[PDB]
Parts: structure tokens; C-alpha cells; sequence
């Protein structure tokens, strides 16, 4: 299957064929295909010729064509009347391709030049459930405003989703179809919303009016405010008939007042986005809060008053009325202290599991207040000013197809929250953890203390008040490991991340003690990456009866092993239950044979990539019966073993990309399902016949003489072995040949 990778399932077959440098649509496309993917190519012409009696095709993706306009022939797709989804994004169009099929349910024309939405190109469409027209006249192109001729949509009676964001409309278009469920109009330069704007949209569940009269604060053009920094103006009766509304986005509309009356007839509102407005007032005395007993997510982030740095956050009593609230986002309100009384209104909300107070520059917090909550699972306090526990103004400056407006990535890694209540204190000033640092905290399972300039010597008492932490993140600090009892008070610890604490490890004379590792009975994952460890004090071996994974990259094994009295010859041996080991980025030029033999026999996965090894004693693989993955990418390897099977019976994956292998020997030979030989120095592959699902080869300098026949043969016979990127497997020589994919070859002249 070339050049498109025909993948199968589920209950339909698709031809993955994008980003292959195509100038055209291959005709040689397996019949009876559900849909085709042709995004990210150089195609420039779409025509009747283009799709011939495909018939079967339901979906077509032609986005990003070409990667520098796109020419399309009227009625080009009509030959396909089973076409339901058509994607034409980033194709630089200046009009809605005329003559479009009526079988379309979904049509995307995002990121194009279309400034006129018309009945000729649209109204026929009829079966459209989803229509996307975002990013066409987003000043400038140049483009004054988007023009929608009156009634273009009313004939689309099955229209469930209409997206017109990032287009200058000035006014909401009339004659909208009552079937609408989602209406996106973010950044449409609409300043006034009238009573009649959404008159008959009785089925709306989502309305996005964000970025209209934005609060540009600390941003330049294309961010453009309404004259005099005025907020969007919404009529009192603008939403009286939108009783099905679940999601309302009013982020960055420069609102100062929220009219409670807008919500009288909106009992189902689950999500309300009010980020990037000027609502500190409303937050203190907002009547609109009494109208939302069913709200689950309220985002009030970045509503700070420039230059204001109040002592306390002023949260209205009415917050107590948001009985269905599950998450409250209060980033960037900016205040100095959080007292138990300040959060009174929220202590009764039964479903509140997430409180986000990131970026508030809070100096003090009465932590006992968190114990008075029914369901907190996530306490996000990153980027605050908590100090070790023994003003009047401030200068805070803030600086797709995607959004919601809140960094949709989770607040805490999921591998961490999964264990329980999570507390994030990263990016604070806990440069030293005091004796009462964590007093009065609920039972925390997940804790992040990353990036706090902490240079202390942990001694075994710092976490006595929260001894049930399972996942502890101590990355990016300058901890001084000079006490064997460090962290032993966390008997339940399962994941410990000490990455990026190189500062004391680098200094000669300072002592380093990692003995605490063995004291944990349930420790599973330990990451000591990027610590430049090159010596240990007194106790030279890491040991754990439980540890399963050890990430030791970015340290200095070259020094620990490559020199010495064999002090660290058995450094990892005592990791009796280890299955994964990362030794990348350790500047290894040579591994002592006994050093390698002492790695735990229990290993199933070993990474040694990105070192500088030139030889590898394969024979050593004999002592690793359970070894399934072996990674050696990014080295300087020269030769391969001639008898691989006399050493391994379990190896399944072998990664050797970015090496200096120039000759693949006889064989091999095997449980080996994956082999990566991409980016090496293979001029050609000698016959080497024969159970493997994948073989990577792009990047080698192949010699395209008739010798490329044995191999060329090989592939033809085995379409059962995936060769990702055949397109990139290229001829290095000879010169007429060079640059040509080893399959494009006009072999015939070979006779
Ligand atoms: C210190 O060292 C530790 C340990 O290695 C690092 O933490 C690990 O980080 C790795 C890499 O981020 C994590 O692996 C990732 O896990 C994600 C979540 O997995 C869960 O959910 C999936 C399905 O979503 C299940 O399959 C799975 O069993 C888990 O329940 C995955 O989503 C990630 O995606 C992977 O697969 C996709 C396939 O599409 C690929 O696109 C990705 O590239 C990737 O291969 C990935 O598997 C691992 O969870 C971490 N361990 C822990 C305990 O957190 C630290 O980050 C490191 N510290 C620093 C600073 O580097
Ligand atoms: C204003 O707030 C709005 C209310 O939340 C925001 O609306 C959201 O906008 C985002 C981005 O445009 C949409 O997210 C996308 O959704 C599609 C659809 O995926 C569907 O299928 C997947 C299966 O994989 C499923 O998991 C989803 O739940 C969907 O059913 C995705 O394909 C995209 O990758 C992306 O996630 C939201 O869907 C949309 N919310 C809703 C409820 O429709 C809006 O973005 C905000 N405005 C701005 C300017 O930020
Ligand atoms: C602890 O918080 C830190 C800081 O926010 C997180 O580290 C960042 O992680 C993100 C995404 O993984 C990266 O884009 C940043 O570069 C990281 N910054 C720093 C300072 O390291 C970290 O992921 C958090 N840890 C957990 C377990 O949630
Ligand atoms: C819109 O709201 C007004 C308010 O009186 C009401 O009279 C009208 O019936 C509503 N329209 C629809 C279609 O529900
Ligand atoms: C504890 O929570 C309840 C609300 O559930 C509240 O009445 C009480 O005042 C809180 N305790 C303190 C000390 O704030
Ligand atoms: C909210 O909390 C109540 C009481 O703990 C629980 O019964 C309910 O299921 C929770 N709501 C959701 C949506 O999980
Ligand atoms: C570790 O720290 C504890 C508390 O400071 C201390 O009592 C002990 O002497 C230190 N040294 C060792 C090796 O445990
Ligand atoms: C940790 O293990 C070492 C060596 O077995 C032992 O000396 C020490 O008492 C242990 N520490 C704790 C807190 O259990
Ligand atoms: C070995 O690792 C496995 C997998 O996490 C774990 O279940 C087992 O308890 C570990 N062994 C010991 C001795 O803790």
C-alpha cells in the first residue's frame, strides 16, 4: 500500500494519505474507502478529474494545501453523493466552492479568505449539521467585514452547529435556523446584542460571545478594544428565550456589570466563562450568583484591577448558592492573604472538587481552611508567594480550533491526582520547608513543590504532617541531599521526582547521600534525571526491593563507571525489582562489561540513547532473559552482531536510529517485532531474508544501483512489514538517482 497507508477499522476503511508531498490525488486508491485524508500537501488543483467514481467516500480532508491558494472546479465533488464530511481549511480560498453536494452533513472552511457567505454556495446544502466558517475575515487580509447575505442560513433547517468566530460581523446575522444547538461568535467585533438577536433559537445549548470588546491588557494588535474600553452591551432581554442554554462564554468582553436578569430563564446553565473582564465588584456582590444553582464550572480568572493588590479576596455570600459547582477558577484576581473567613461561602458546596488560585501572588494562607470542605480533590496554588513558615500595590502584567480560554491541559499531572487530594505549590517561595509548613492540611496524596529555590537538606521530618503523600514532585530546586534519612517519613511514597536538582551534585567536596531510597517499601518510580550525579558518599549503590522504574538520564555515568576503583560497578544491581532503566544523556563512550552485567537481570526495558557509544558487546544480552526493549538511538555505533539469537530470546524492539551502521550482516536470523535502522549509514541492504511488524529505514544514504534489487524485492514480497515513511527512504547515489525514493525508481532500465 503506497504512498497512502490504508488502515482498517472500525467497520470502515480509511486511506491515511497526508503530508506525503503530493502535488495530486493518487488515482491508485483502494476502492470502497469510507474516507480519505489528504491534508498537508502541495496539491493545487481540485477538479472533476480529481475524484472519479469513488462513490463510496463519505469524508475528505484537504486542509493545508498547499504548504507555501487552492483551485477547485465547480461541481467537483458531486460525483460523490455519499460525501458527508468535507474539510477545506487553510486552503486560502476566496469563495465558497460553488456546486457542492447536498449529501453534506459537515463542512469546514476555516482559515480561508471567504468574505462573502452566500445563498449560491451555501443554501442548497440542506443536510448540514455542522458548518465551520471561522478565521476568514479576521482583520486584516485585508478585509473590511464578512458579508452574509440575508437568509443564507434560514434554509439550513438541520443546522446544529454554526461557527463564525474570528470574522468581522459587527452584528449577529439574522434569519438563523431554529435547529441551532451551538452558535460560536467569538472575536466578531460585535458590541451590541439586541433582544431580537437570538429570538427563535429555542434549542441553543451553547453561545460563545467571547472576544467582543476584549480586555486586551498587555497585548498589541490584533487585539482591539471597544472605544473607551467599554464592555460588550447586552440587552436585558437578550437571553429570555434561551432556556436550553448550557454553556455561555463571555470571556474578554470587558464586563463590569453582570445583569442577573439575563439568567432568569436559563435553568440549565452548566458552564460560565467570565475570564478577562473587570469583575472584582461582581465577585464581591453579585446577584447573578443566586441564579445559578445548577452551574458546574465558573471561570473568573484574570479579573484583576491593574495595580491593585488588596489584602484579601472579597468573595460574596451568594457563592454559597452555587450548589452544583464542581470547579471554581479564580486565577489572577491578585491579593495577598487568604483567610478561613474569606472562603466561607464555598465550604458548603457539596460537589466543589477543584479550587484554582493560581497566579494570585498570595503571601499567606490559613491552610486549615481547606479541611473544611466536603469534596476537594485539587487545590491549585501555583505561582503564589508562599514562604517558609517558622504592601498596597503591585505590577502584574498578563501575556485553533481550540480554547475555552483556560489552558485545557490539566492543572496537575493525572498520574499524580489519581492518588488523591492534590496540592500544587509549585512556583512559590518555599525555599526552605519549615517545621509548620504543612500543619492543618488535609491528607494530601499528591504534592508539587517544584521551582521554589529550595536549597535545604531534607532530614526526615519535613513531611511529618502529611505523611501519606504518594506522588511527590520536587523538581527544579536545589536540594542538598546530605542526610540519609531524607523523606523517610513518607512511608507510602510511590513516585518521587527529583529531576533538575544538579546544583549541589556538581560541587566538589559536598557530600551526597541517596541511601534513603532503600527505606521505602512501596516506592515504584524514581526520577533522578538532570542532576549531573558523578559521585556518591559512603554508600555507592542504589537499592530497592520495590523500585520498578529508574530514570537516570542527564547524570554522569561516564565518570561513575568509566573511571574508578569499580566503586559504582554494581550501582543498579540492588534494584531487584527493576523493569525500566533510562541511561540516556550520560556521555557514555564505553561501558565496562562487568558494569553492564551488573544491571538488574529483571530488566524488560533499557534505554541508552543519546550517548556516544561506538561498540556494544551484544553477547552481554545473554544475561537479560526478560529484556523486551533495547534502545540505542543517538550514538556512534559502527557494527552489529552477526549472531544476535545466540544472545537474546526475548528482545522484541530494537532502536538503532542515528548511528553509524554501514553494513547489515547476514540475518537476523527471533521475537524481534520492531527494528529501527533509520538515519544510519546504509548504502544498500544485502539480501538477509527472514515475524517482524515494522522496520524503519528513512535517513540512510542508499546506493541506487541495480544492487537495490534484492531489497527492493524484499519489500514487494512483504507488505506485511510496515515501513513508515517510504517517501523518506531515499537514494543517496548515484547522481541521476539522488533524491529519488527507492520505490519511485524506474528500475526497468536495469534489465
Ligand atoms: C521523571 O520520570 C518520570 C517517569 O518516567 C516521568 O513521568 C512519566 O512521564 C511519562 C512521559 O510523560 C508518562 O508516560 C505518559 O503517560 C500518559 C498517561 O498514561 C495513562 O493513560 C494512558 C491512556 O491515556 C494509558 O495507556 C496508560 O496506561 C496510563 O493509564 C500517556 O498519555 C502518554 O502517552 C504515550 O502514548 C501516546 C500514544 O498516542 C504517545 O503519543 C505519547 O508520546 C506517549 O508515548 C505517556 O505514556 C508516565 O506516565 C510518567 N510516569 C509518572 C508516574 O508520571 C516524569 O515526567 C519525569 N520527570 C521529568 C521532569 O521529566
Ligand atoms: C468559549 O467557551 C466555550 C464553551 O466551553 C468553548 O467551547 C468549546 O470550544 C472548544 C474548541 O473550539 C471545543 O473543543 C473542541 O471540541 C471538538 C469536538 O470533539 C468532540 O468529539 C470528541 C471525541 O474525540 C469528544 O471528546 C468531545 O467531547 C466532542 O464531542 C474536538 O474535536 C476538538 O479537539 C476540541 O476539543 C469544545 O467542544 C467547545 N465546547 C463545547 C461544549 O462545544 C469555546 O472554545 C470558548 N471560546 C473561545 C474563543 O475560547
Ligand atoms: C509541578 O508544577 C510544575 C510547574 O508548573 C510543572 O512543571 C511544568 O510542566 C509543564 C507540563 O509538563 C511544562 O510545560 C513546564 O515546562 C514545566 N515547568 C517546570 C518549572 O518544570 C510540573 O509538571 C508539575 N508536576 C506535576 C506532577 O503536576
Ligand atoms: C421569545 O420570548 C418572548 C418574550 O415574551 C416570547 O413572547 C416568545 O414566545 C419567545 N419566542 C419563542 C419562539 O419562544
Ligand atoms: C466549616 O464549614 C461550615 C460550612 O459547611 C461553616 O459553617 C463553618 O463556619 C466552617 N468553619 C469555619 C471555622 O469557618
Ligand atoms: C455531588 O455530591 C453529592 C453528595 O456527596 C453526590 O451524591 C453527587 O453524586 C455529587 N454529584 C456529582 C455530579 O457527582
Ligand atoms: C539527619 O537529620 C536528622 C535531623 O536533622 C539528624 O538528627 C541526623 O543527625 C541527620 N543525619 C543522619 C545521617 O541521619
Ligand atoms: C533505612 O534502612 C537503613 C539500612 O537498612 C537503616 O539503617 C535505617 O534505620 C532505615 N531508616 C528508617 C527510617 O527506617
Ligand atoms: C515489584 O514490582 C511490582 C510491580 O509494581 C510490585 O507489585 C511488587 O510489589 C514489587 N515487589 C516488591 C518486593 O515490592
Amino acid at each position: 500500500s503506497y504512498p497512502c497507508d490504508e488502515k482498517k477499522q472500525n467497520d470502515s476503511v480509511i486511506a491515511e494519505c497526508s503530508n506525503r508531498r503530493l502535488q495530486e490525488v493518487p488515482q491508485t486508491v483502494g476502492k470502497y474507502v469510507t474516507e480519505l485524508d489528504l491534508s498537508d500537501n502541495f496539491i493545487t488543483h481540485i477538479t472533476n478529474e480529481s475524484f472519479q467514481g469513488l462513490q463510496n467516500l463519505t469524508k475528505i480532508n484537504l486542509n493545508h494545501n498547499p504548504n507555501v491558494g487552492l483551485n477547485i472546479t465547480d461541481g467537483a465533488f458531486l460525483n460523490l453523493k455519499n460525501l458527508r464530511e468535507l474539510l477545506l481549511e487553510d486552503n486560502q480560498l476566496p469563495q465558497i466552492p460553488s456546486g457542492l453536494p447536498e449529501s453534506l452533513t459537515e463542512l469546514s472552511l476555516i482559515q480561508n479568505n471567504i468574505y462573502n457567505i452566500t445563498k449560491e454556495g451555501i443554501s442548497r446544502l440542506i443536510n448540514l449539521k455542522n458548518l465551520y466558517l471561522a478565521w476568514n475575515c479576521y482583520f486584516n487580509k485585508v478585509c473590511e467585514k464578512t458579508n452574509i447575505e440575508d437568509g443564507v442560513f434560514e434554509t439550513l433547517t438541520n443546522l446544529e452547529l454554526l461557527s463564525l468566530s474570528f470574522n468581522s460581523l459587527s452584528h449577529v446575522p439574522p434569519k438563523l435556523p431554529s435547529s441551532l444547538r451551538k452558535l460560536f461568535l467569538s472575536n466578531t467585533q460585535i458590541k451590541y446584542i439586541s433582544e431580537e438577536d437570538f429570538k427563535g433559537l429555542i434549542n441553543l445549548t451553547l453561545l460563545d460571545l467571547s472576544g467582543n470588546c476584549p480586555r486586551c491588557f498587555n497585548a498589541p494588535f490584533p487585539c482591539v478594544p471597544c472605544d473607551g474600553g467599554a464592555s460588550i452591551n447586552i440587552d436585558r432581554f437578550a437571553f429570555q428565550n434561551l432556556t436550553q442554554l448550557r454553556y455561555l462564554n463571555l470571556s474578554s468582553t470587558s464586563l463590569r456589570k453582570i445583569n442577573a436578569a439575563w439568567f432568569k430563564n436559563m435553568p440549565h446553565l452548566k458552564v460560565l466563562d467570565l475570564e478577562f473582564n473587570y469583575l472584582v465588584g461582581e465577585i464581591a456582590s453579585g446577584a447573578f450568583l443566586t441564579m445559578l444553582p445548577r452551574l458546574e464550572i465558573l471561570d473568573l480568572s484574570f479579573n484583576y484591577i491593574k495595580g491593585s493588590y488588596p489584602q484579601h479576596i472579597n468573595i460574596s455570600r451568594n457563592f454559597s448558592k452555587l450548589l452544583s459547582l464542581r470547579a471554581l477558577h479564580l486565577r489572577g484576581y491578585v491579593f495577598q492573604e487568604l483567610r478561613e473567613d474569606d472562603f466561607q461561602p464555598l465550604m458548603q458546596l457539596p460537589n466543589l472538587s477543584t479550587i484554582n488560585l493560581g497566579i494570585n501572588f498570595i503571601k499567606q494562607i490559613d491552610f486549615k481552611l481547606f479541611q473544611n470542605f466536603s469534596n476537594l480533590e485539587i487545590i491549585y496554588l501555583s505561582e503564589n508567594r508562599i514562604s517558609p513558615l517558622v504592601n498596597s500595590s503591585s505590577f502584574q502584567r498578563h501575556i485553533p480550533h481550540s480554547n475555552f480560554y483556560h489552558f485545557t491541559r490539566p492543572l496537575i499531572k493525572p498520574q499524580c491526582a489519581a492518588y488523591g487530594k492534590a496540592l500544587d505549590l509549585s512556583l512559590n517561595s518555599i525555599f526552605f520547608i519549615g517545621p509548620n509548613q504543612f500543619e492543618n492540611l488535609p491528607d494530601i496524596a499528591c504534592l508539587n513543590l517544584s521551582a521554589n529555590s529550595n536549597a535545604q537538606v531534607l532530614s526526615g521530618t519535613e513531611f511529618s504532617a502529611i505523611p501519606h503523600v504518594k506522588y511527590l514532585d520536587l523538581t527544579n530546586n536545589r536540594l542538598d541531599f546530605d542526610n540519609a534519612s531524607a523523606l523517610t517519613e513518607l512511608s507510602d511514597l510511590e513516585v518521587l521526582d527529583l529531576s533538575y536538582n544538579s546544583h549541589y551534585f556538581r560541587i566538589a567536596g559536598v557530600t551526597h547521600h541517596l541511601e534513603f531510597i532503600q527505606n521505602f517499601t512501596n516506592l515504584k518510580v524514581l526520577n533522578l534525571s538532570h542532576n549531573n550525579i558523578y559521585t556518591l558518599t559512603d554508600k555507592y549503590n542504589l537499592e530497592s526491593k520495590s523500585l520498578v522504574e529508574l530514570v537516570f538520564s542527564g547524570n554522569r555515568l561516564d565518570i561513575l563507571w568509566n573511571d574508578d576503583d569499580n566503586r559504582y560497578i554494581s550501582i543498579f544491581k540492588g534494584l531487584k525489582n527493576l523493569t525500566r532503566l533510562d541511561l540516556s544523556l550520560n556521555r557514555l563512550k564505553h561501558i565496562p562489561n562487568e558494569a553492564f552485567l551488573n544491571l538488574p537481570a529483571s530488566l524488560t526495558e533499557l534505554h541508552i540513547n543519546d550517548n556516544m557509544l561506538k561498540f556494544f558487546n551484544w553477547t552481554l544480552l545473554q544475561q537479560f532473559p526478560r529484556l523486551e526493549l533495547l534502545d540505542l538511538r543517538g550514538n556512534k555505533l559502527l557494527f552489529l552482531t552477526d549472531s544476535l539469537s545466540d544472545f537474546t530470546s526475548s528482545l522484541r524492539t530494537l532502536l538503532l536510529s542515528h548511528n553509524r551502521i554501514s553494513h547489515l550482516p547476514s540475518g537476523f536470523l527471533s521475537s524481534l517485532k520492531h527494528l529501527d535502522l533509520s538515519s544510519n549509514l546504509l548504502k544498500t541492504i544485502n539480501k538477509s531474508a527472514l515475524k517482524l511488524s515494522m522496520l524503519e529505514l528513512h535517513g540512510n544514504p542508499f546506493e541506487c544501483t541495480c544492487d537495490i534489487g534484492d531489497f527492493r524485492r524484499w519489500m514487494d514480497e512483504h507488505l506485511n512489514v510496515k515501513i513508515p515513511r517510504l517517501v523518506d527512504v531515499i537514494c543517496a547515489s548515484p547522481g541521476d538517482q539522488r533524491g529519488k525514493s527507492i520505490v519511485s525508481l524506474e528500475l526497468t532500465t536495469c534489465v
